[PDB]
């Protein structure tokens, strides 16, 4: 007979975490890939490329490991007794996944392309990454998909949260954090890539996939005892760290 | 690069499927429990209880085993570059376990209840088991938790499948095969369960559950999509002649219950 942790130790769980994203620097104001993306003058394709390929192997991994996340879960409750609480808060987790899975919410059935090619890291690519890569060589392509290690070392910790219980809570409550900021710094970034002088990304639709995310953007109902809120925070920690140095390398690129 | 088999070698995999399928004894005349729903006169509330928790635990393990089999597929996914047609097939598991877990398909919004009391294997505790339990000892409901062999087999095979990357698209190919037959086989043995000398389920609200299955397997109207290569095709059809059996064998559980003597 699983349940969820009481409300007043899952409400003290919930402030840990947020200074958990506070202390890893994630947030719009601290965090160098946000100011790097108002403040830069322009972009090199090249470079926006090169951010646009790192950010297609990310949330690809971020989709399909939130869902491994998700499975190792359903592997417990198939065992398991989950009270009526618990399977309310899982349903939550298959609901947004399935945004970036099949594009369930009303903001991305409107725009998204039909059937996989509306998955989400496949509408970036073909929207975002495709019509930079025009404009670099076949050397620079195959350069930009030899990631750079904090996107590696974030890619490694995913693989680990796949297998964790807690995986899919642990990701999802950071990444819906920092996911409006990103998506505003997206905007912002490839409004501004000029190939010769003239913007690559002109048109309004062109940012079909960075709207749709802007306008669209509890995991805690998903510890069961004590125990698991200190891994979840533990996990938070170094998820949200990893985030961070990530995003950080965002901006060192476009500078 | 990561592409299904050729369409050829799809066929003959899907083949292969539906000749075990067969052999299992799974088909509308085949199998016991079917065949029993349409035979008996009544059921009494203590043979339909224990089939009702019985079907309780299976669904649920159904859905929750799947999903997990998804998530499976999802971390091999995750390091590797799927192409479309494999992502279409991906998405369309994710679609189906909706079903059970959210009412996605319109068919069961327009009825289930909204949020966890939905997921199919609550709202079956919920509409059959509970109002079953009413007439039955407190003896009888724990022995109706004791689950008998061929369900606790087939249970278990469904948490093996659980870790497979095929486990998903194994599960969903029998069971979309049979759900029909046992949702029409339940509407037979829940309408013919009396108590007093009155019906258990007297309102047309009350079988709302096995109604929008009905509709959802009638109305509507591939798995072999997520095989890669012949040797995880020889696994695809190795898989689902185990899990077929085992379905077969609860199934014929069903049906001795409600042919007891
Ligand atoms: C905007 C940030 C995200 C992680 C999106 N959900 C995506 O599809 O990449
Ligand atoms: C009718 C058979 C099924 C597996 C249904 N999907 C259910 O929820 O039990
Ligand atoms: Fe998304
Ligand atoms: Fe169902």
């Amino acid at each position: 007979p699983l349940s969820p942790l009481p409300a007043v130790a899952r409400a003290e769980l919930d402030a840990r975490t947020e200074r958990e994203i506070d202390r890893a620097r994630l947030r719009r104001a601290d965090n160098g890939f946000f100011r790097s993306a108002r403040d830069v003058e322009s972009v090199s394709p090249a470079d926006g490329h090169a951010v646009a390929v790192w950010w297609r192997q990310m949330t690809k991994a971020f989709m399909f490991t939130t869902l491994a996340g998700l499975g190792a879960l359903a592997r417990d409750y198939a065992r398991r007794d989950a009270d009526r609480e618990l399977l309310g808060a899982f349903q939550t987790v298959y609901q947004v996944i399935g945004d970036d899975l099949d594009n369930a919410a009303p903001e991305f059935s409107a725009v998204a392309p039909t059937g996989p090619a509306g998955i989400h890291y496949v509408w970036w690519d073909d929207t975002i990454v495709a019509p930079l890569a025009a404009h670099v060589t076949e050397a620079d392509r195959r350069a930009a998909e030899e990631l750079p290690a904090p996107v590696r070392e974030l890619l490694a910790a995913m693989d680990r949260l796949a297998a964790e219980p807690l995986g899919s809570a642990v990701q999802l409550r950071v990444v819906e954090t920092i996911a409006l900021d990103i998506a505003v710094g997206f905007r912002r970034v490839y409004g501004k890539v000029l190939a010769g002088g003239e913007p690559v990304f002109g048109e309004k639709d062109q940012f079909a996939w960075i709207d749709a995310h802007i306008k669209a953007e509890g995991m805690t109902g998903l510890v069961t005892d004590a125990e698991r809120g200190e891994e979840f925070v533990r996990l938070v920690e170094e998820y949200a760290g990893l985030w961070s140095a990530a995003l950080e390398c965002f901006g060192d690129r476009l500078t």
